[PDB]
């Protein structure tokens, strides 16, 4: 059986293409430190200070980590990637299986300026997987802390905390607070290991590709119409202006007067920027002019918003202020970055289904029109979902989050995330860990007293997550070539997602989903 | 049930986000405006710049009435002030309404 | 092989090792970049490894004696493949695998 000298588990990284599955497993190696030491801790922020009102909040900060593996390049290489998105058409989770072995805990102490650091080996952590969604969920909020893109890298834990409901910096009597120790978790010594496994439920293919018609496109460019428009409302060329009604049929001529089975999909208007700076407006309007939604007097910038074109044809500098996913290259800092460091995204593809993100949906009239006053039409900017509305969601890319919990409501519309990825109403459990608290030598005389005192302590391990994936083939008769994405033909200082002289793995480019075609 | 988290608010509070908002687009502190995209990934400073994978539920606006009588505005507003919905010809008032937070 | 050798297509697969890495203690307070302090580690032990073969045994009619290899008669300072004073091992002069002889 298991024991100090024998191995809990062993590595795997690897992908098995098999038909339509696809199965990718990881692993990594992390290390978990010591929170808080070993405490809960209320943290809070309010408006008394320099904040603002839209940035107060209330919650707590437990000594608990969290594994966290929803970033899509934690389970794909680059080239499996190719392999996706040249290949096929949607894919989507099946079932995934995860592990923890090989846990090292280690304690460090200090003498003077001196560091030592030993195993401990009768220490042991705690692990449980939340799978009744009891917690608050914190997962899909595009956080930090996933498993690193590249094998070789080693990670840190994130902390785990949440929020609850505030007023102000206060908490109103519907604020939950949540004690981690309060679940059943498994004790695990350096022999033992961790496992479960788990099974996602029914979900459309994310839809990689990008449709090769245009939605008003999509008549037949040689017949006419039998249907009759309104084309002229005016004597044409006379003397006089007679108001008559004249009627036509749509045709090649006119195909933007042409009747059509449906619309675009919703528009929620964003503010539009262009890379150019000089035609740019001289102010700073990045918060001011944004689009913002107002809710419990707490103003919320709209990111990354609803799926919407990010420009339109032969525009690529402009982009909406809050609508494109933005990623930062490797090194790149914190706050006020210059634009050069971060990697905006687009969606071109869905230009065909979906309205610009920084247009106008459409035209409406304003009023009733008499032989008196001329007829006035309306900018319509914000338009929810009609009848007869098609759209595409937003794409997934090989650095963006896989899915998101969809909340538990009465109603949802298309609950699908808004960054893109999977909706679940179950998703995947957040798995909890912790260093178990050890004591530093007690007094000898009884207190009361909680023991203040531990032992400066850390652990480290493997950590695998397996996900089985189901494909949908592309299955088309396109005659001419497809798009595919292919990597830089001509010479380079050095190999795109691959390390640099110093070891520093990056990643160039984000890379999204659709380079192959549908008909609308 | 009352929900225990708002819905802005499903973040984790002390974790960063890996990605970016347009934090400002002038030149800052120096003697020119000149224009320049920054970006910045937004935290527990600012929560009010995150992204998010979700959105509010529909609005369709009331007329706010205080119950205090002096802040009222004088007049009779309760019909004309009303939010109606207009079918065949005939204005009909929007009562009780879709559901929307009574106050904040 | 140019070299001389065996040349396979599917040749002994080679053997890859590494040193798990295990980590300095991480700081308290959490952060994105890669843990970039290890504890200096090595490790050691014994390797094995046993091939068999499959020889062609010599059968000839030749009368006269072969020429063998035969280590020096004479007397030396030291033996030939074997170590010296200092426990240095030494191989005096490379051997080569043709003494026998076959007609053309």
């Amino acid at each position: 059986a298991d024991g100090v000298g024998s191995s809990s588990g062993n590595w795997h990284c690897d992908s098995t293409w098999l038909g339509d599955r696809v199965i990718t497993t990881s692993t990594r190696t992390w290390a978990l430190p010591t929170y808080n030491n070993h405490l809960y801790k209320q943290i809070s922020n309010g408006t008394s200070g320099g904040s603002t009102n839209d940035n107060t909040y209330f919650g707590y900060s437990t000594p608990w980590g969290y594994f966290d593996f929803n970033r899509f390049h934690c389970h794909f290489s680059p080239r499996d990637w190719q392999r996706l998105i040249n290949n096929n058409w949607g894919f989507r989770p099946k079932r995934l299986n995860f592990k923890l072995f090989n846990i090292q805990v280690k304690e460090v102490t200090q003498n003077e300026g001196t560091k030592t650091i030993a195993n401990n080996l009768t220490s042991t952590i705690q692990v449980f997987t939340d799978s009744e969604y009891q917690l608050p969920y914190v997962l899909g909020s595009a956080h930090q802390g996933c498993l690193p893109p590249f094998p070789a890298d080693v990670f840190m834990i994130p902390q785990y905390g949440y929020l609850t409901l505030n007023n102000g910096s206060q908490a109103v009597g519907r604020s939950s607070f949540y004690c981690l120790e309060y679940f059943p978790s498994q004790m695990l010594r350096t022999g033992n290991n961790f496992e479960f496994s788990y099974q996602f439920e029914d979900v459309p293919f994310h839809s990689s590709y990008a449709h090769s018609q245009s939605l008003d496109r999509l008549m037949n460019p040689l017949i006419d119409q039998y249907l009759y428009y309104l084309s002229r409302t005016q004597s044409t060329g006379g003397t006089a202006g007679t108001q008559q009604l004249l009627f036509s049929q749509a045709g090649p001529n006119n195909m933007s007067a042409q009747a059509k089975n449906w619309l675009p999909g919703p528009c929620y208007r964003q503010q539009r920027v262009s890379t150019t700076l000089s035609q740019n407006n001289n102010s700073n309007f990045a918060w001011t002019g944004a689009t913002k939604y107002h809710l419990n007097g707490r103003d919320s910038l709209v990111n990354p918003g609803v799926a919407m074109a990010t420009h339109k044809d032969d525009e690529e500098r402009f982009f909406p202020s809050s609508g494109v996913l933005m990623f930062g290259k490797q090194g790149a800092g914190k706050d006020n970055v210059d634009y050069s460091s971060v990697m905006l995204t687009s969606e071109e593809e869905i230009k065909t289904t979906n309205p610009v993100a920084t247009e106008q949906y459409g035209v409406v009239a304003d009023n009733l029109q008499q032989q008196n006053a001329a007829p006035i039409v309306g900018a319509v900017n914000s338009q929810g979902a009609l009848p007869g509305m098609v759209w595409q969601n937003r794409d997934v890319y090989l650095q963006g989050p896989i899915w998101a919990k969809i909340p538990h409501t009465d109603g949802n519309f298309h609950p699908s995330p808004l960054m893109g990825g999977f909706g679940l109403k179950h998703p995947p459990p957040q798995i909890l860990i912790k260093n178990t608290p050890v004591p530093a030598d007690p007094p000898t005389t009884f207190s009361q007293a909680k023991l203040a005192s531990f032992i400066t302590q850390y652990s480290t391990g493997q950590v695998s997550v397996e996900i089985e994936w189901e494909l949908q083939k592309e299955n088309s008769k396109r005659w001419n070539p497809e798009i595919q994405y292919t990597s830089n033909y001509y010479k380079s200082t050095n190999v795109d997602f691959a390390v640099n002289t110093d070891g520093t793995y990056s990643e160039p480019r984000p890379i999204g989903t659709r380079y192959l075609t549908r008909n609308l």
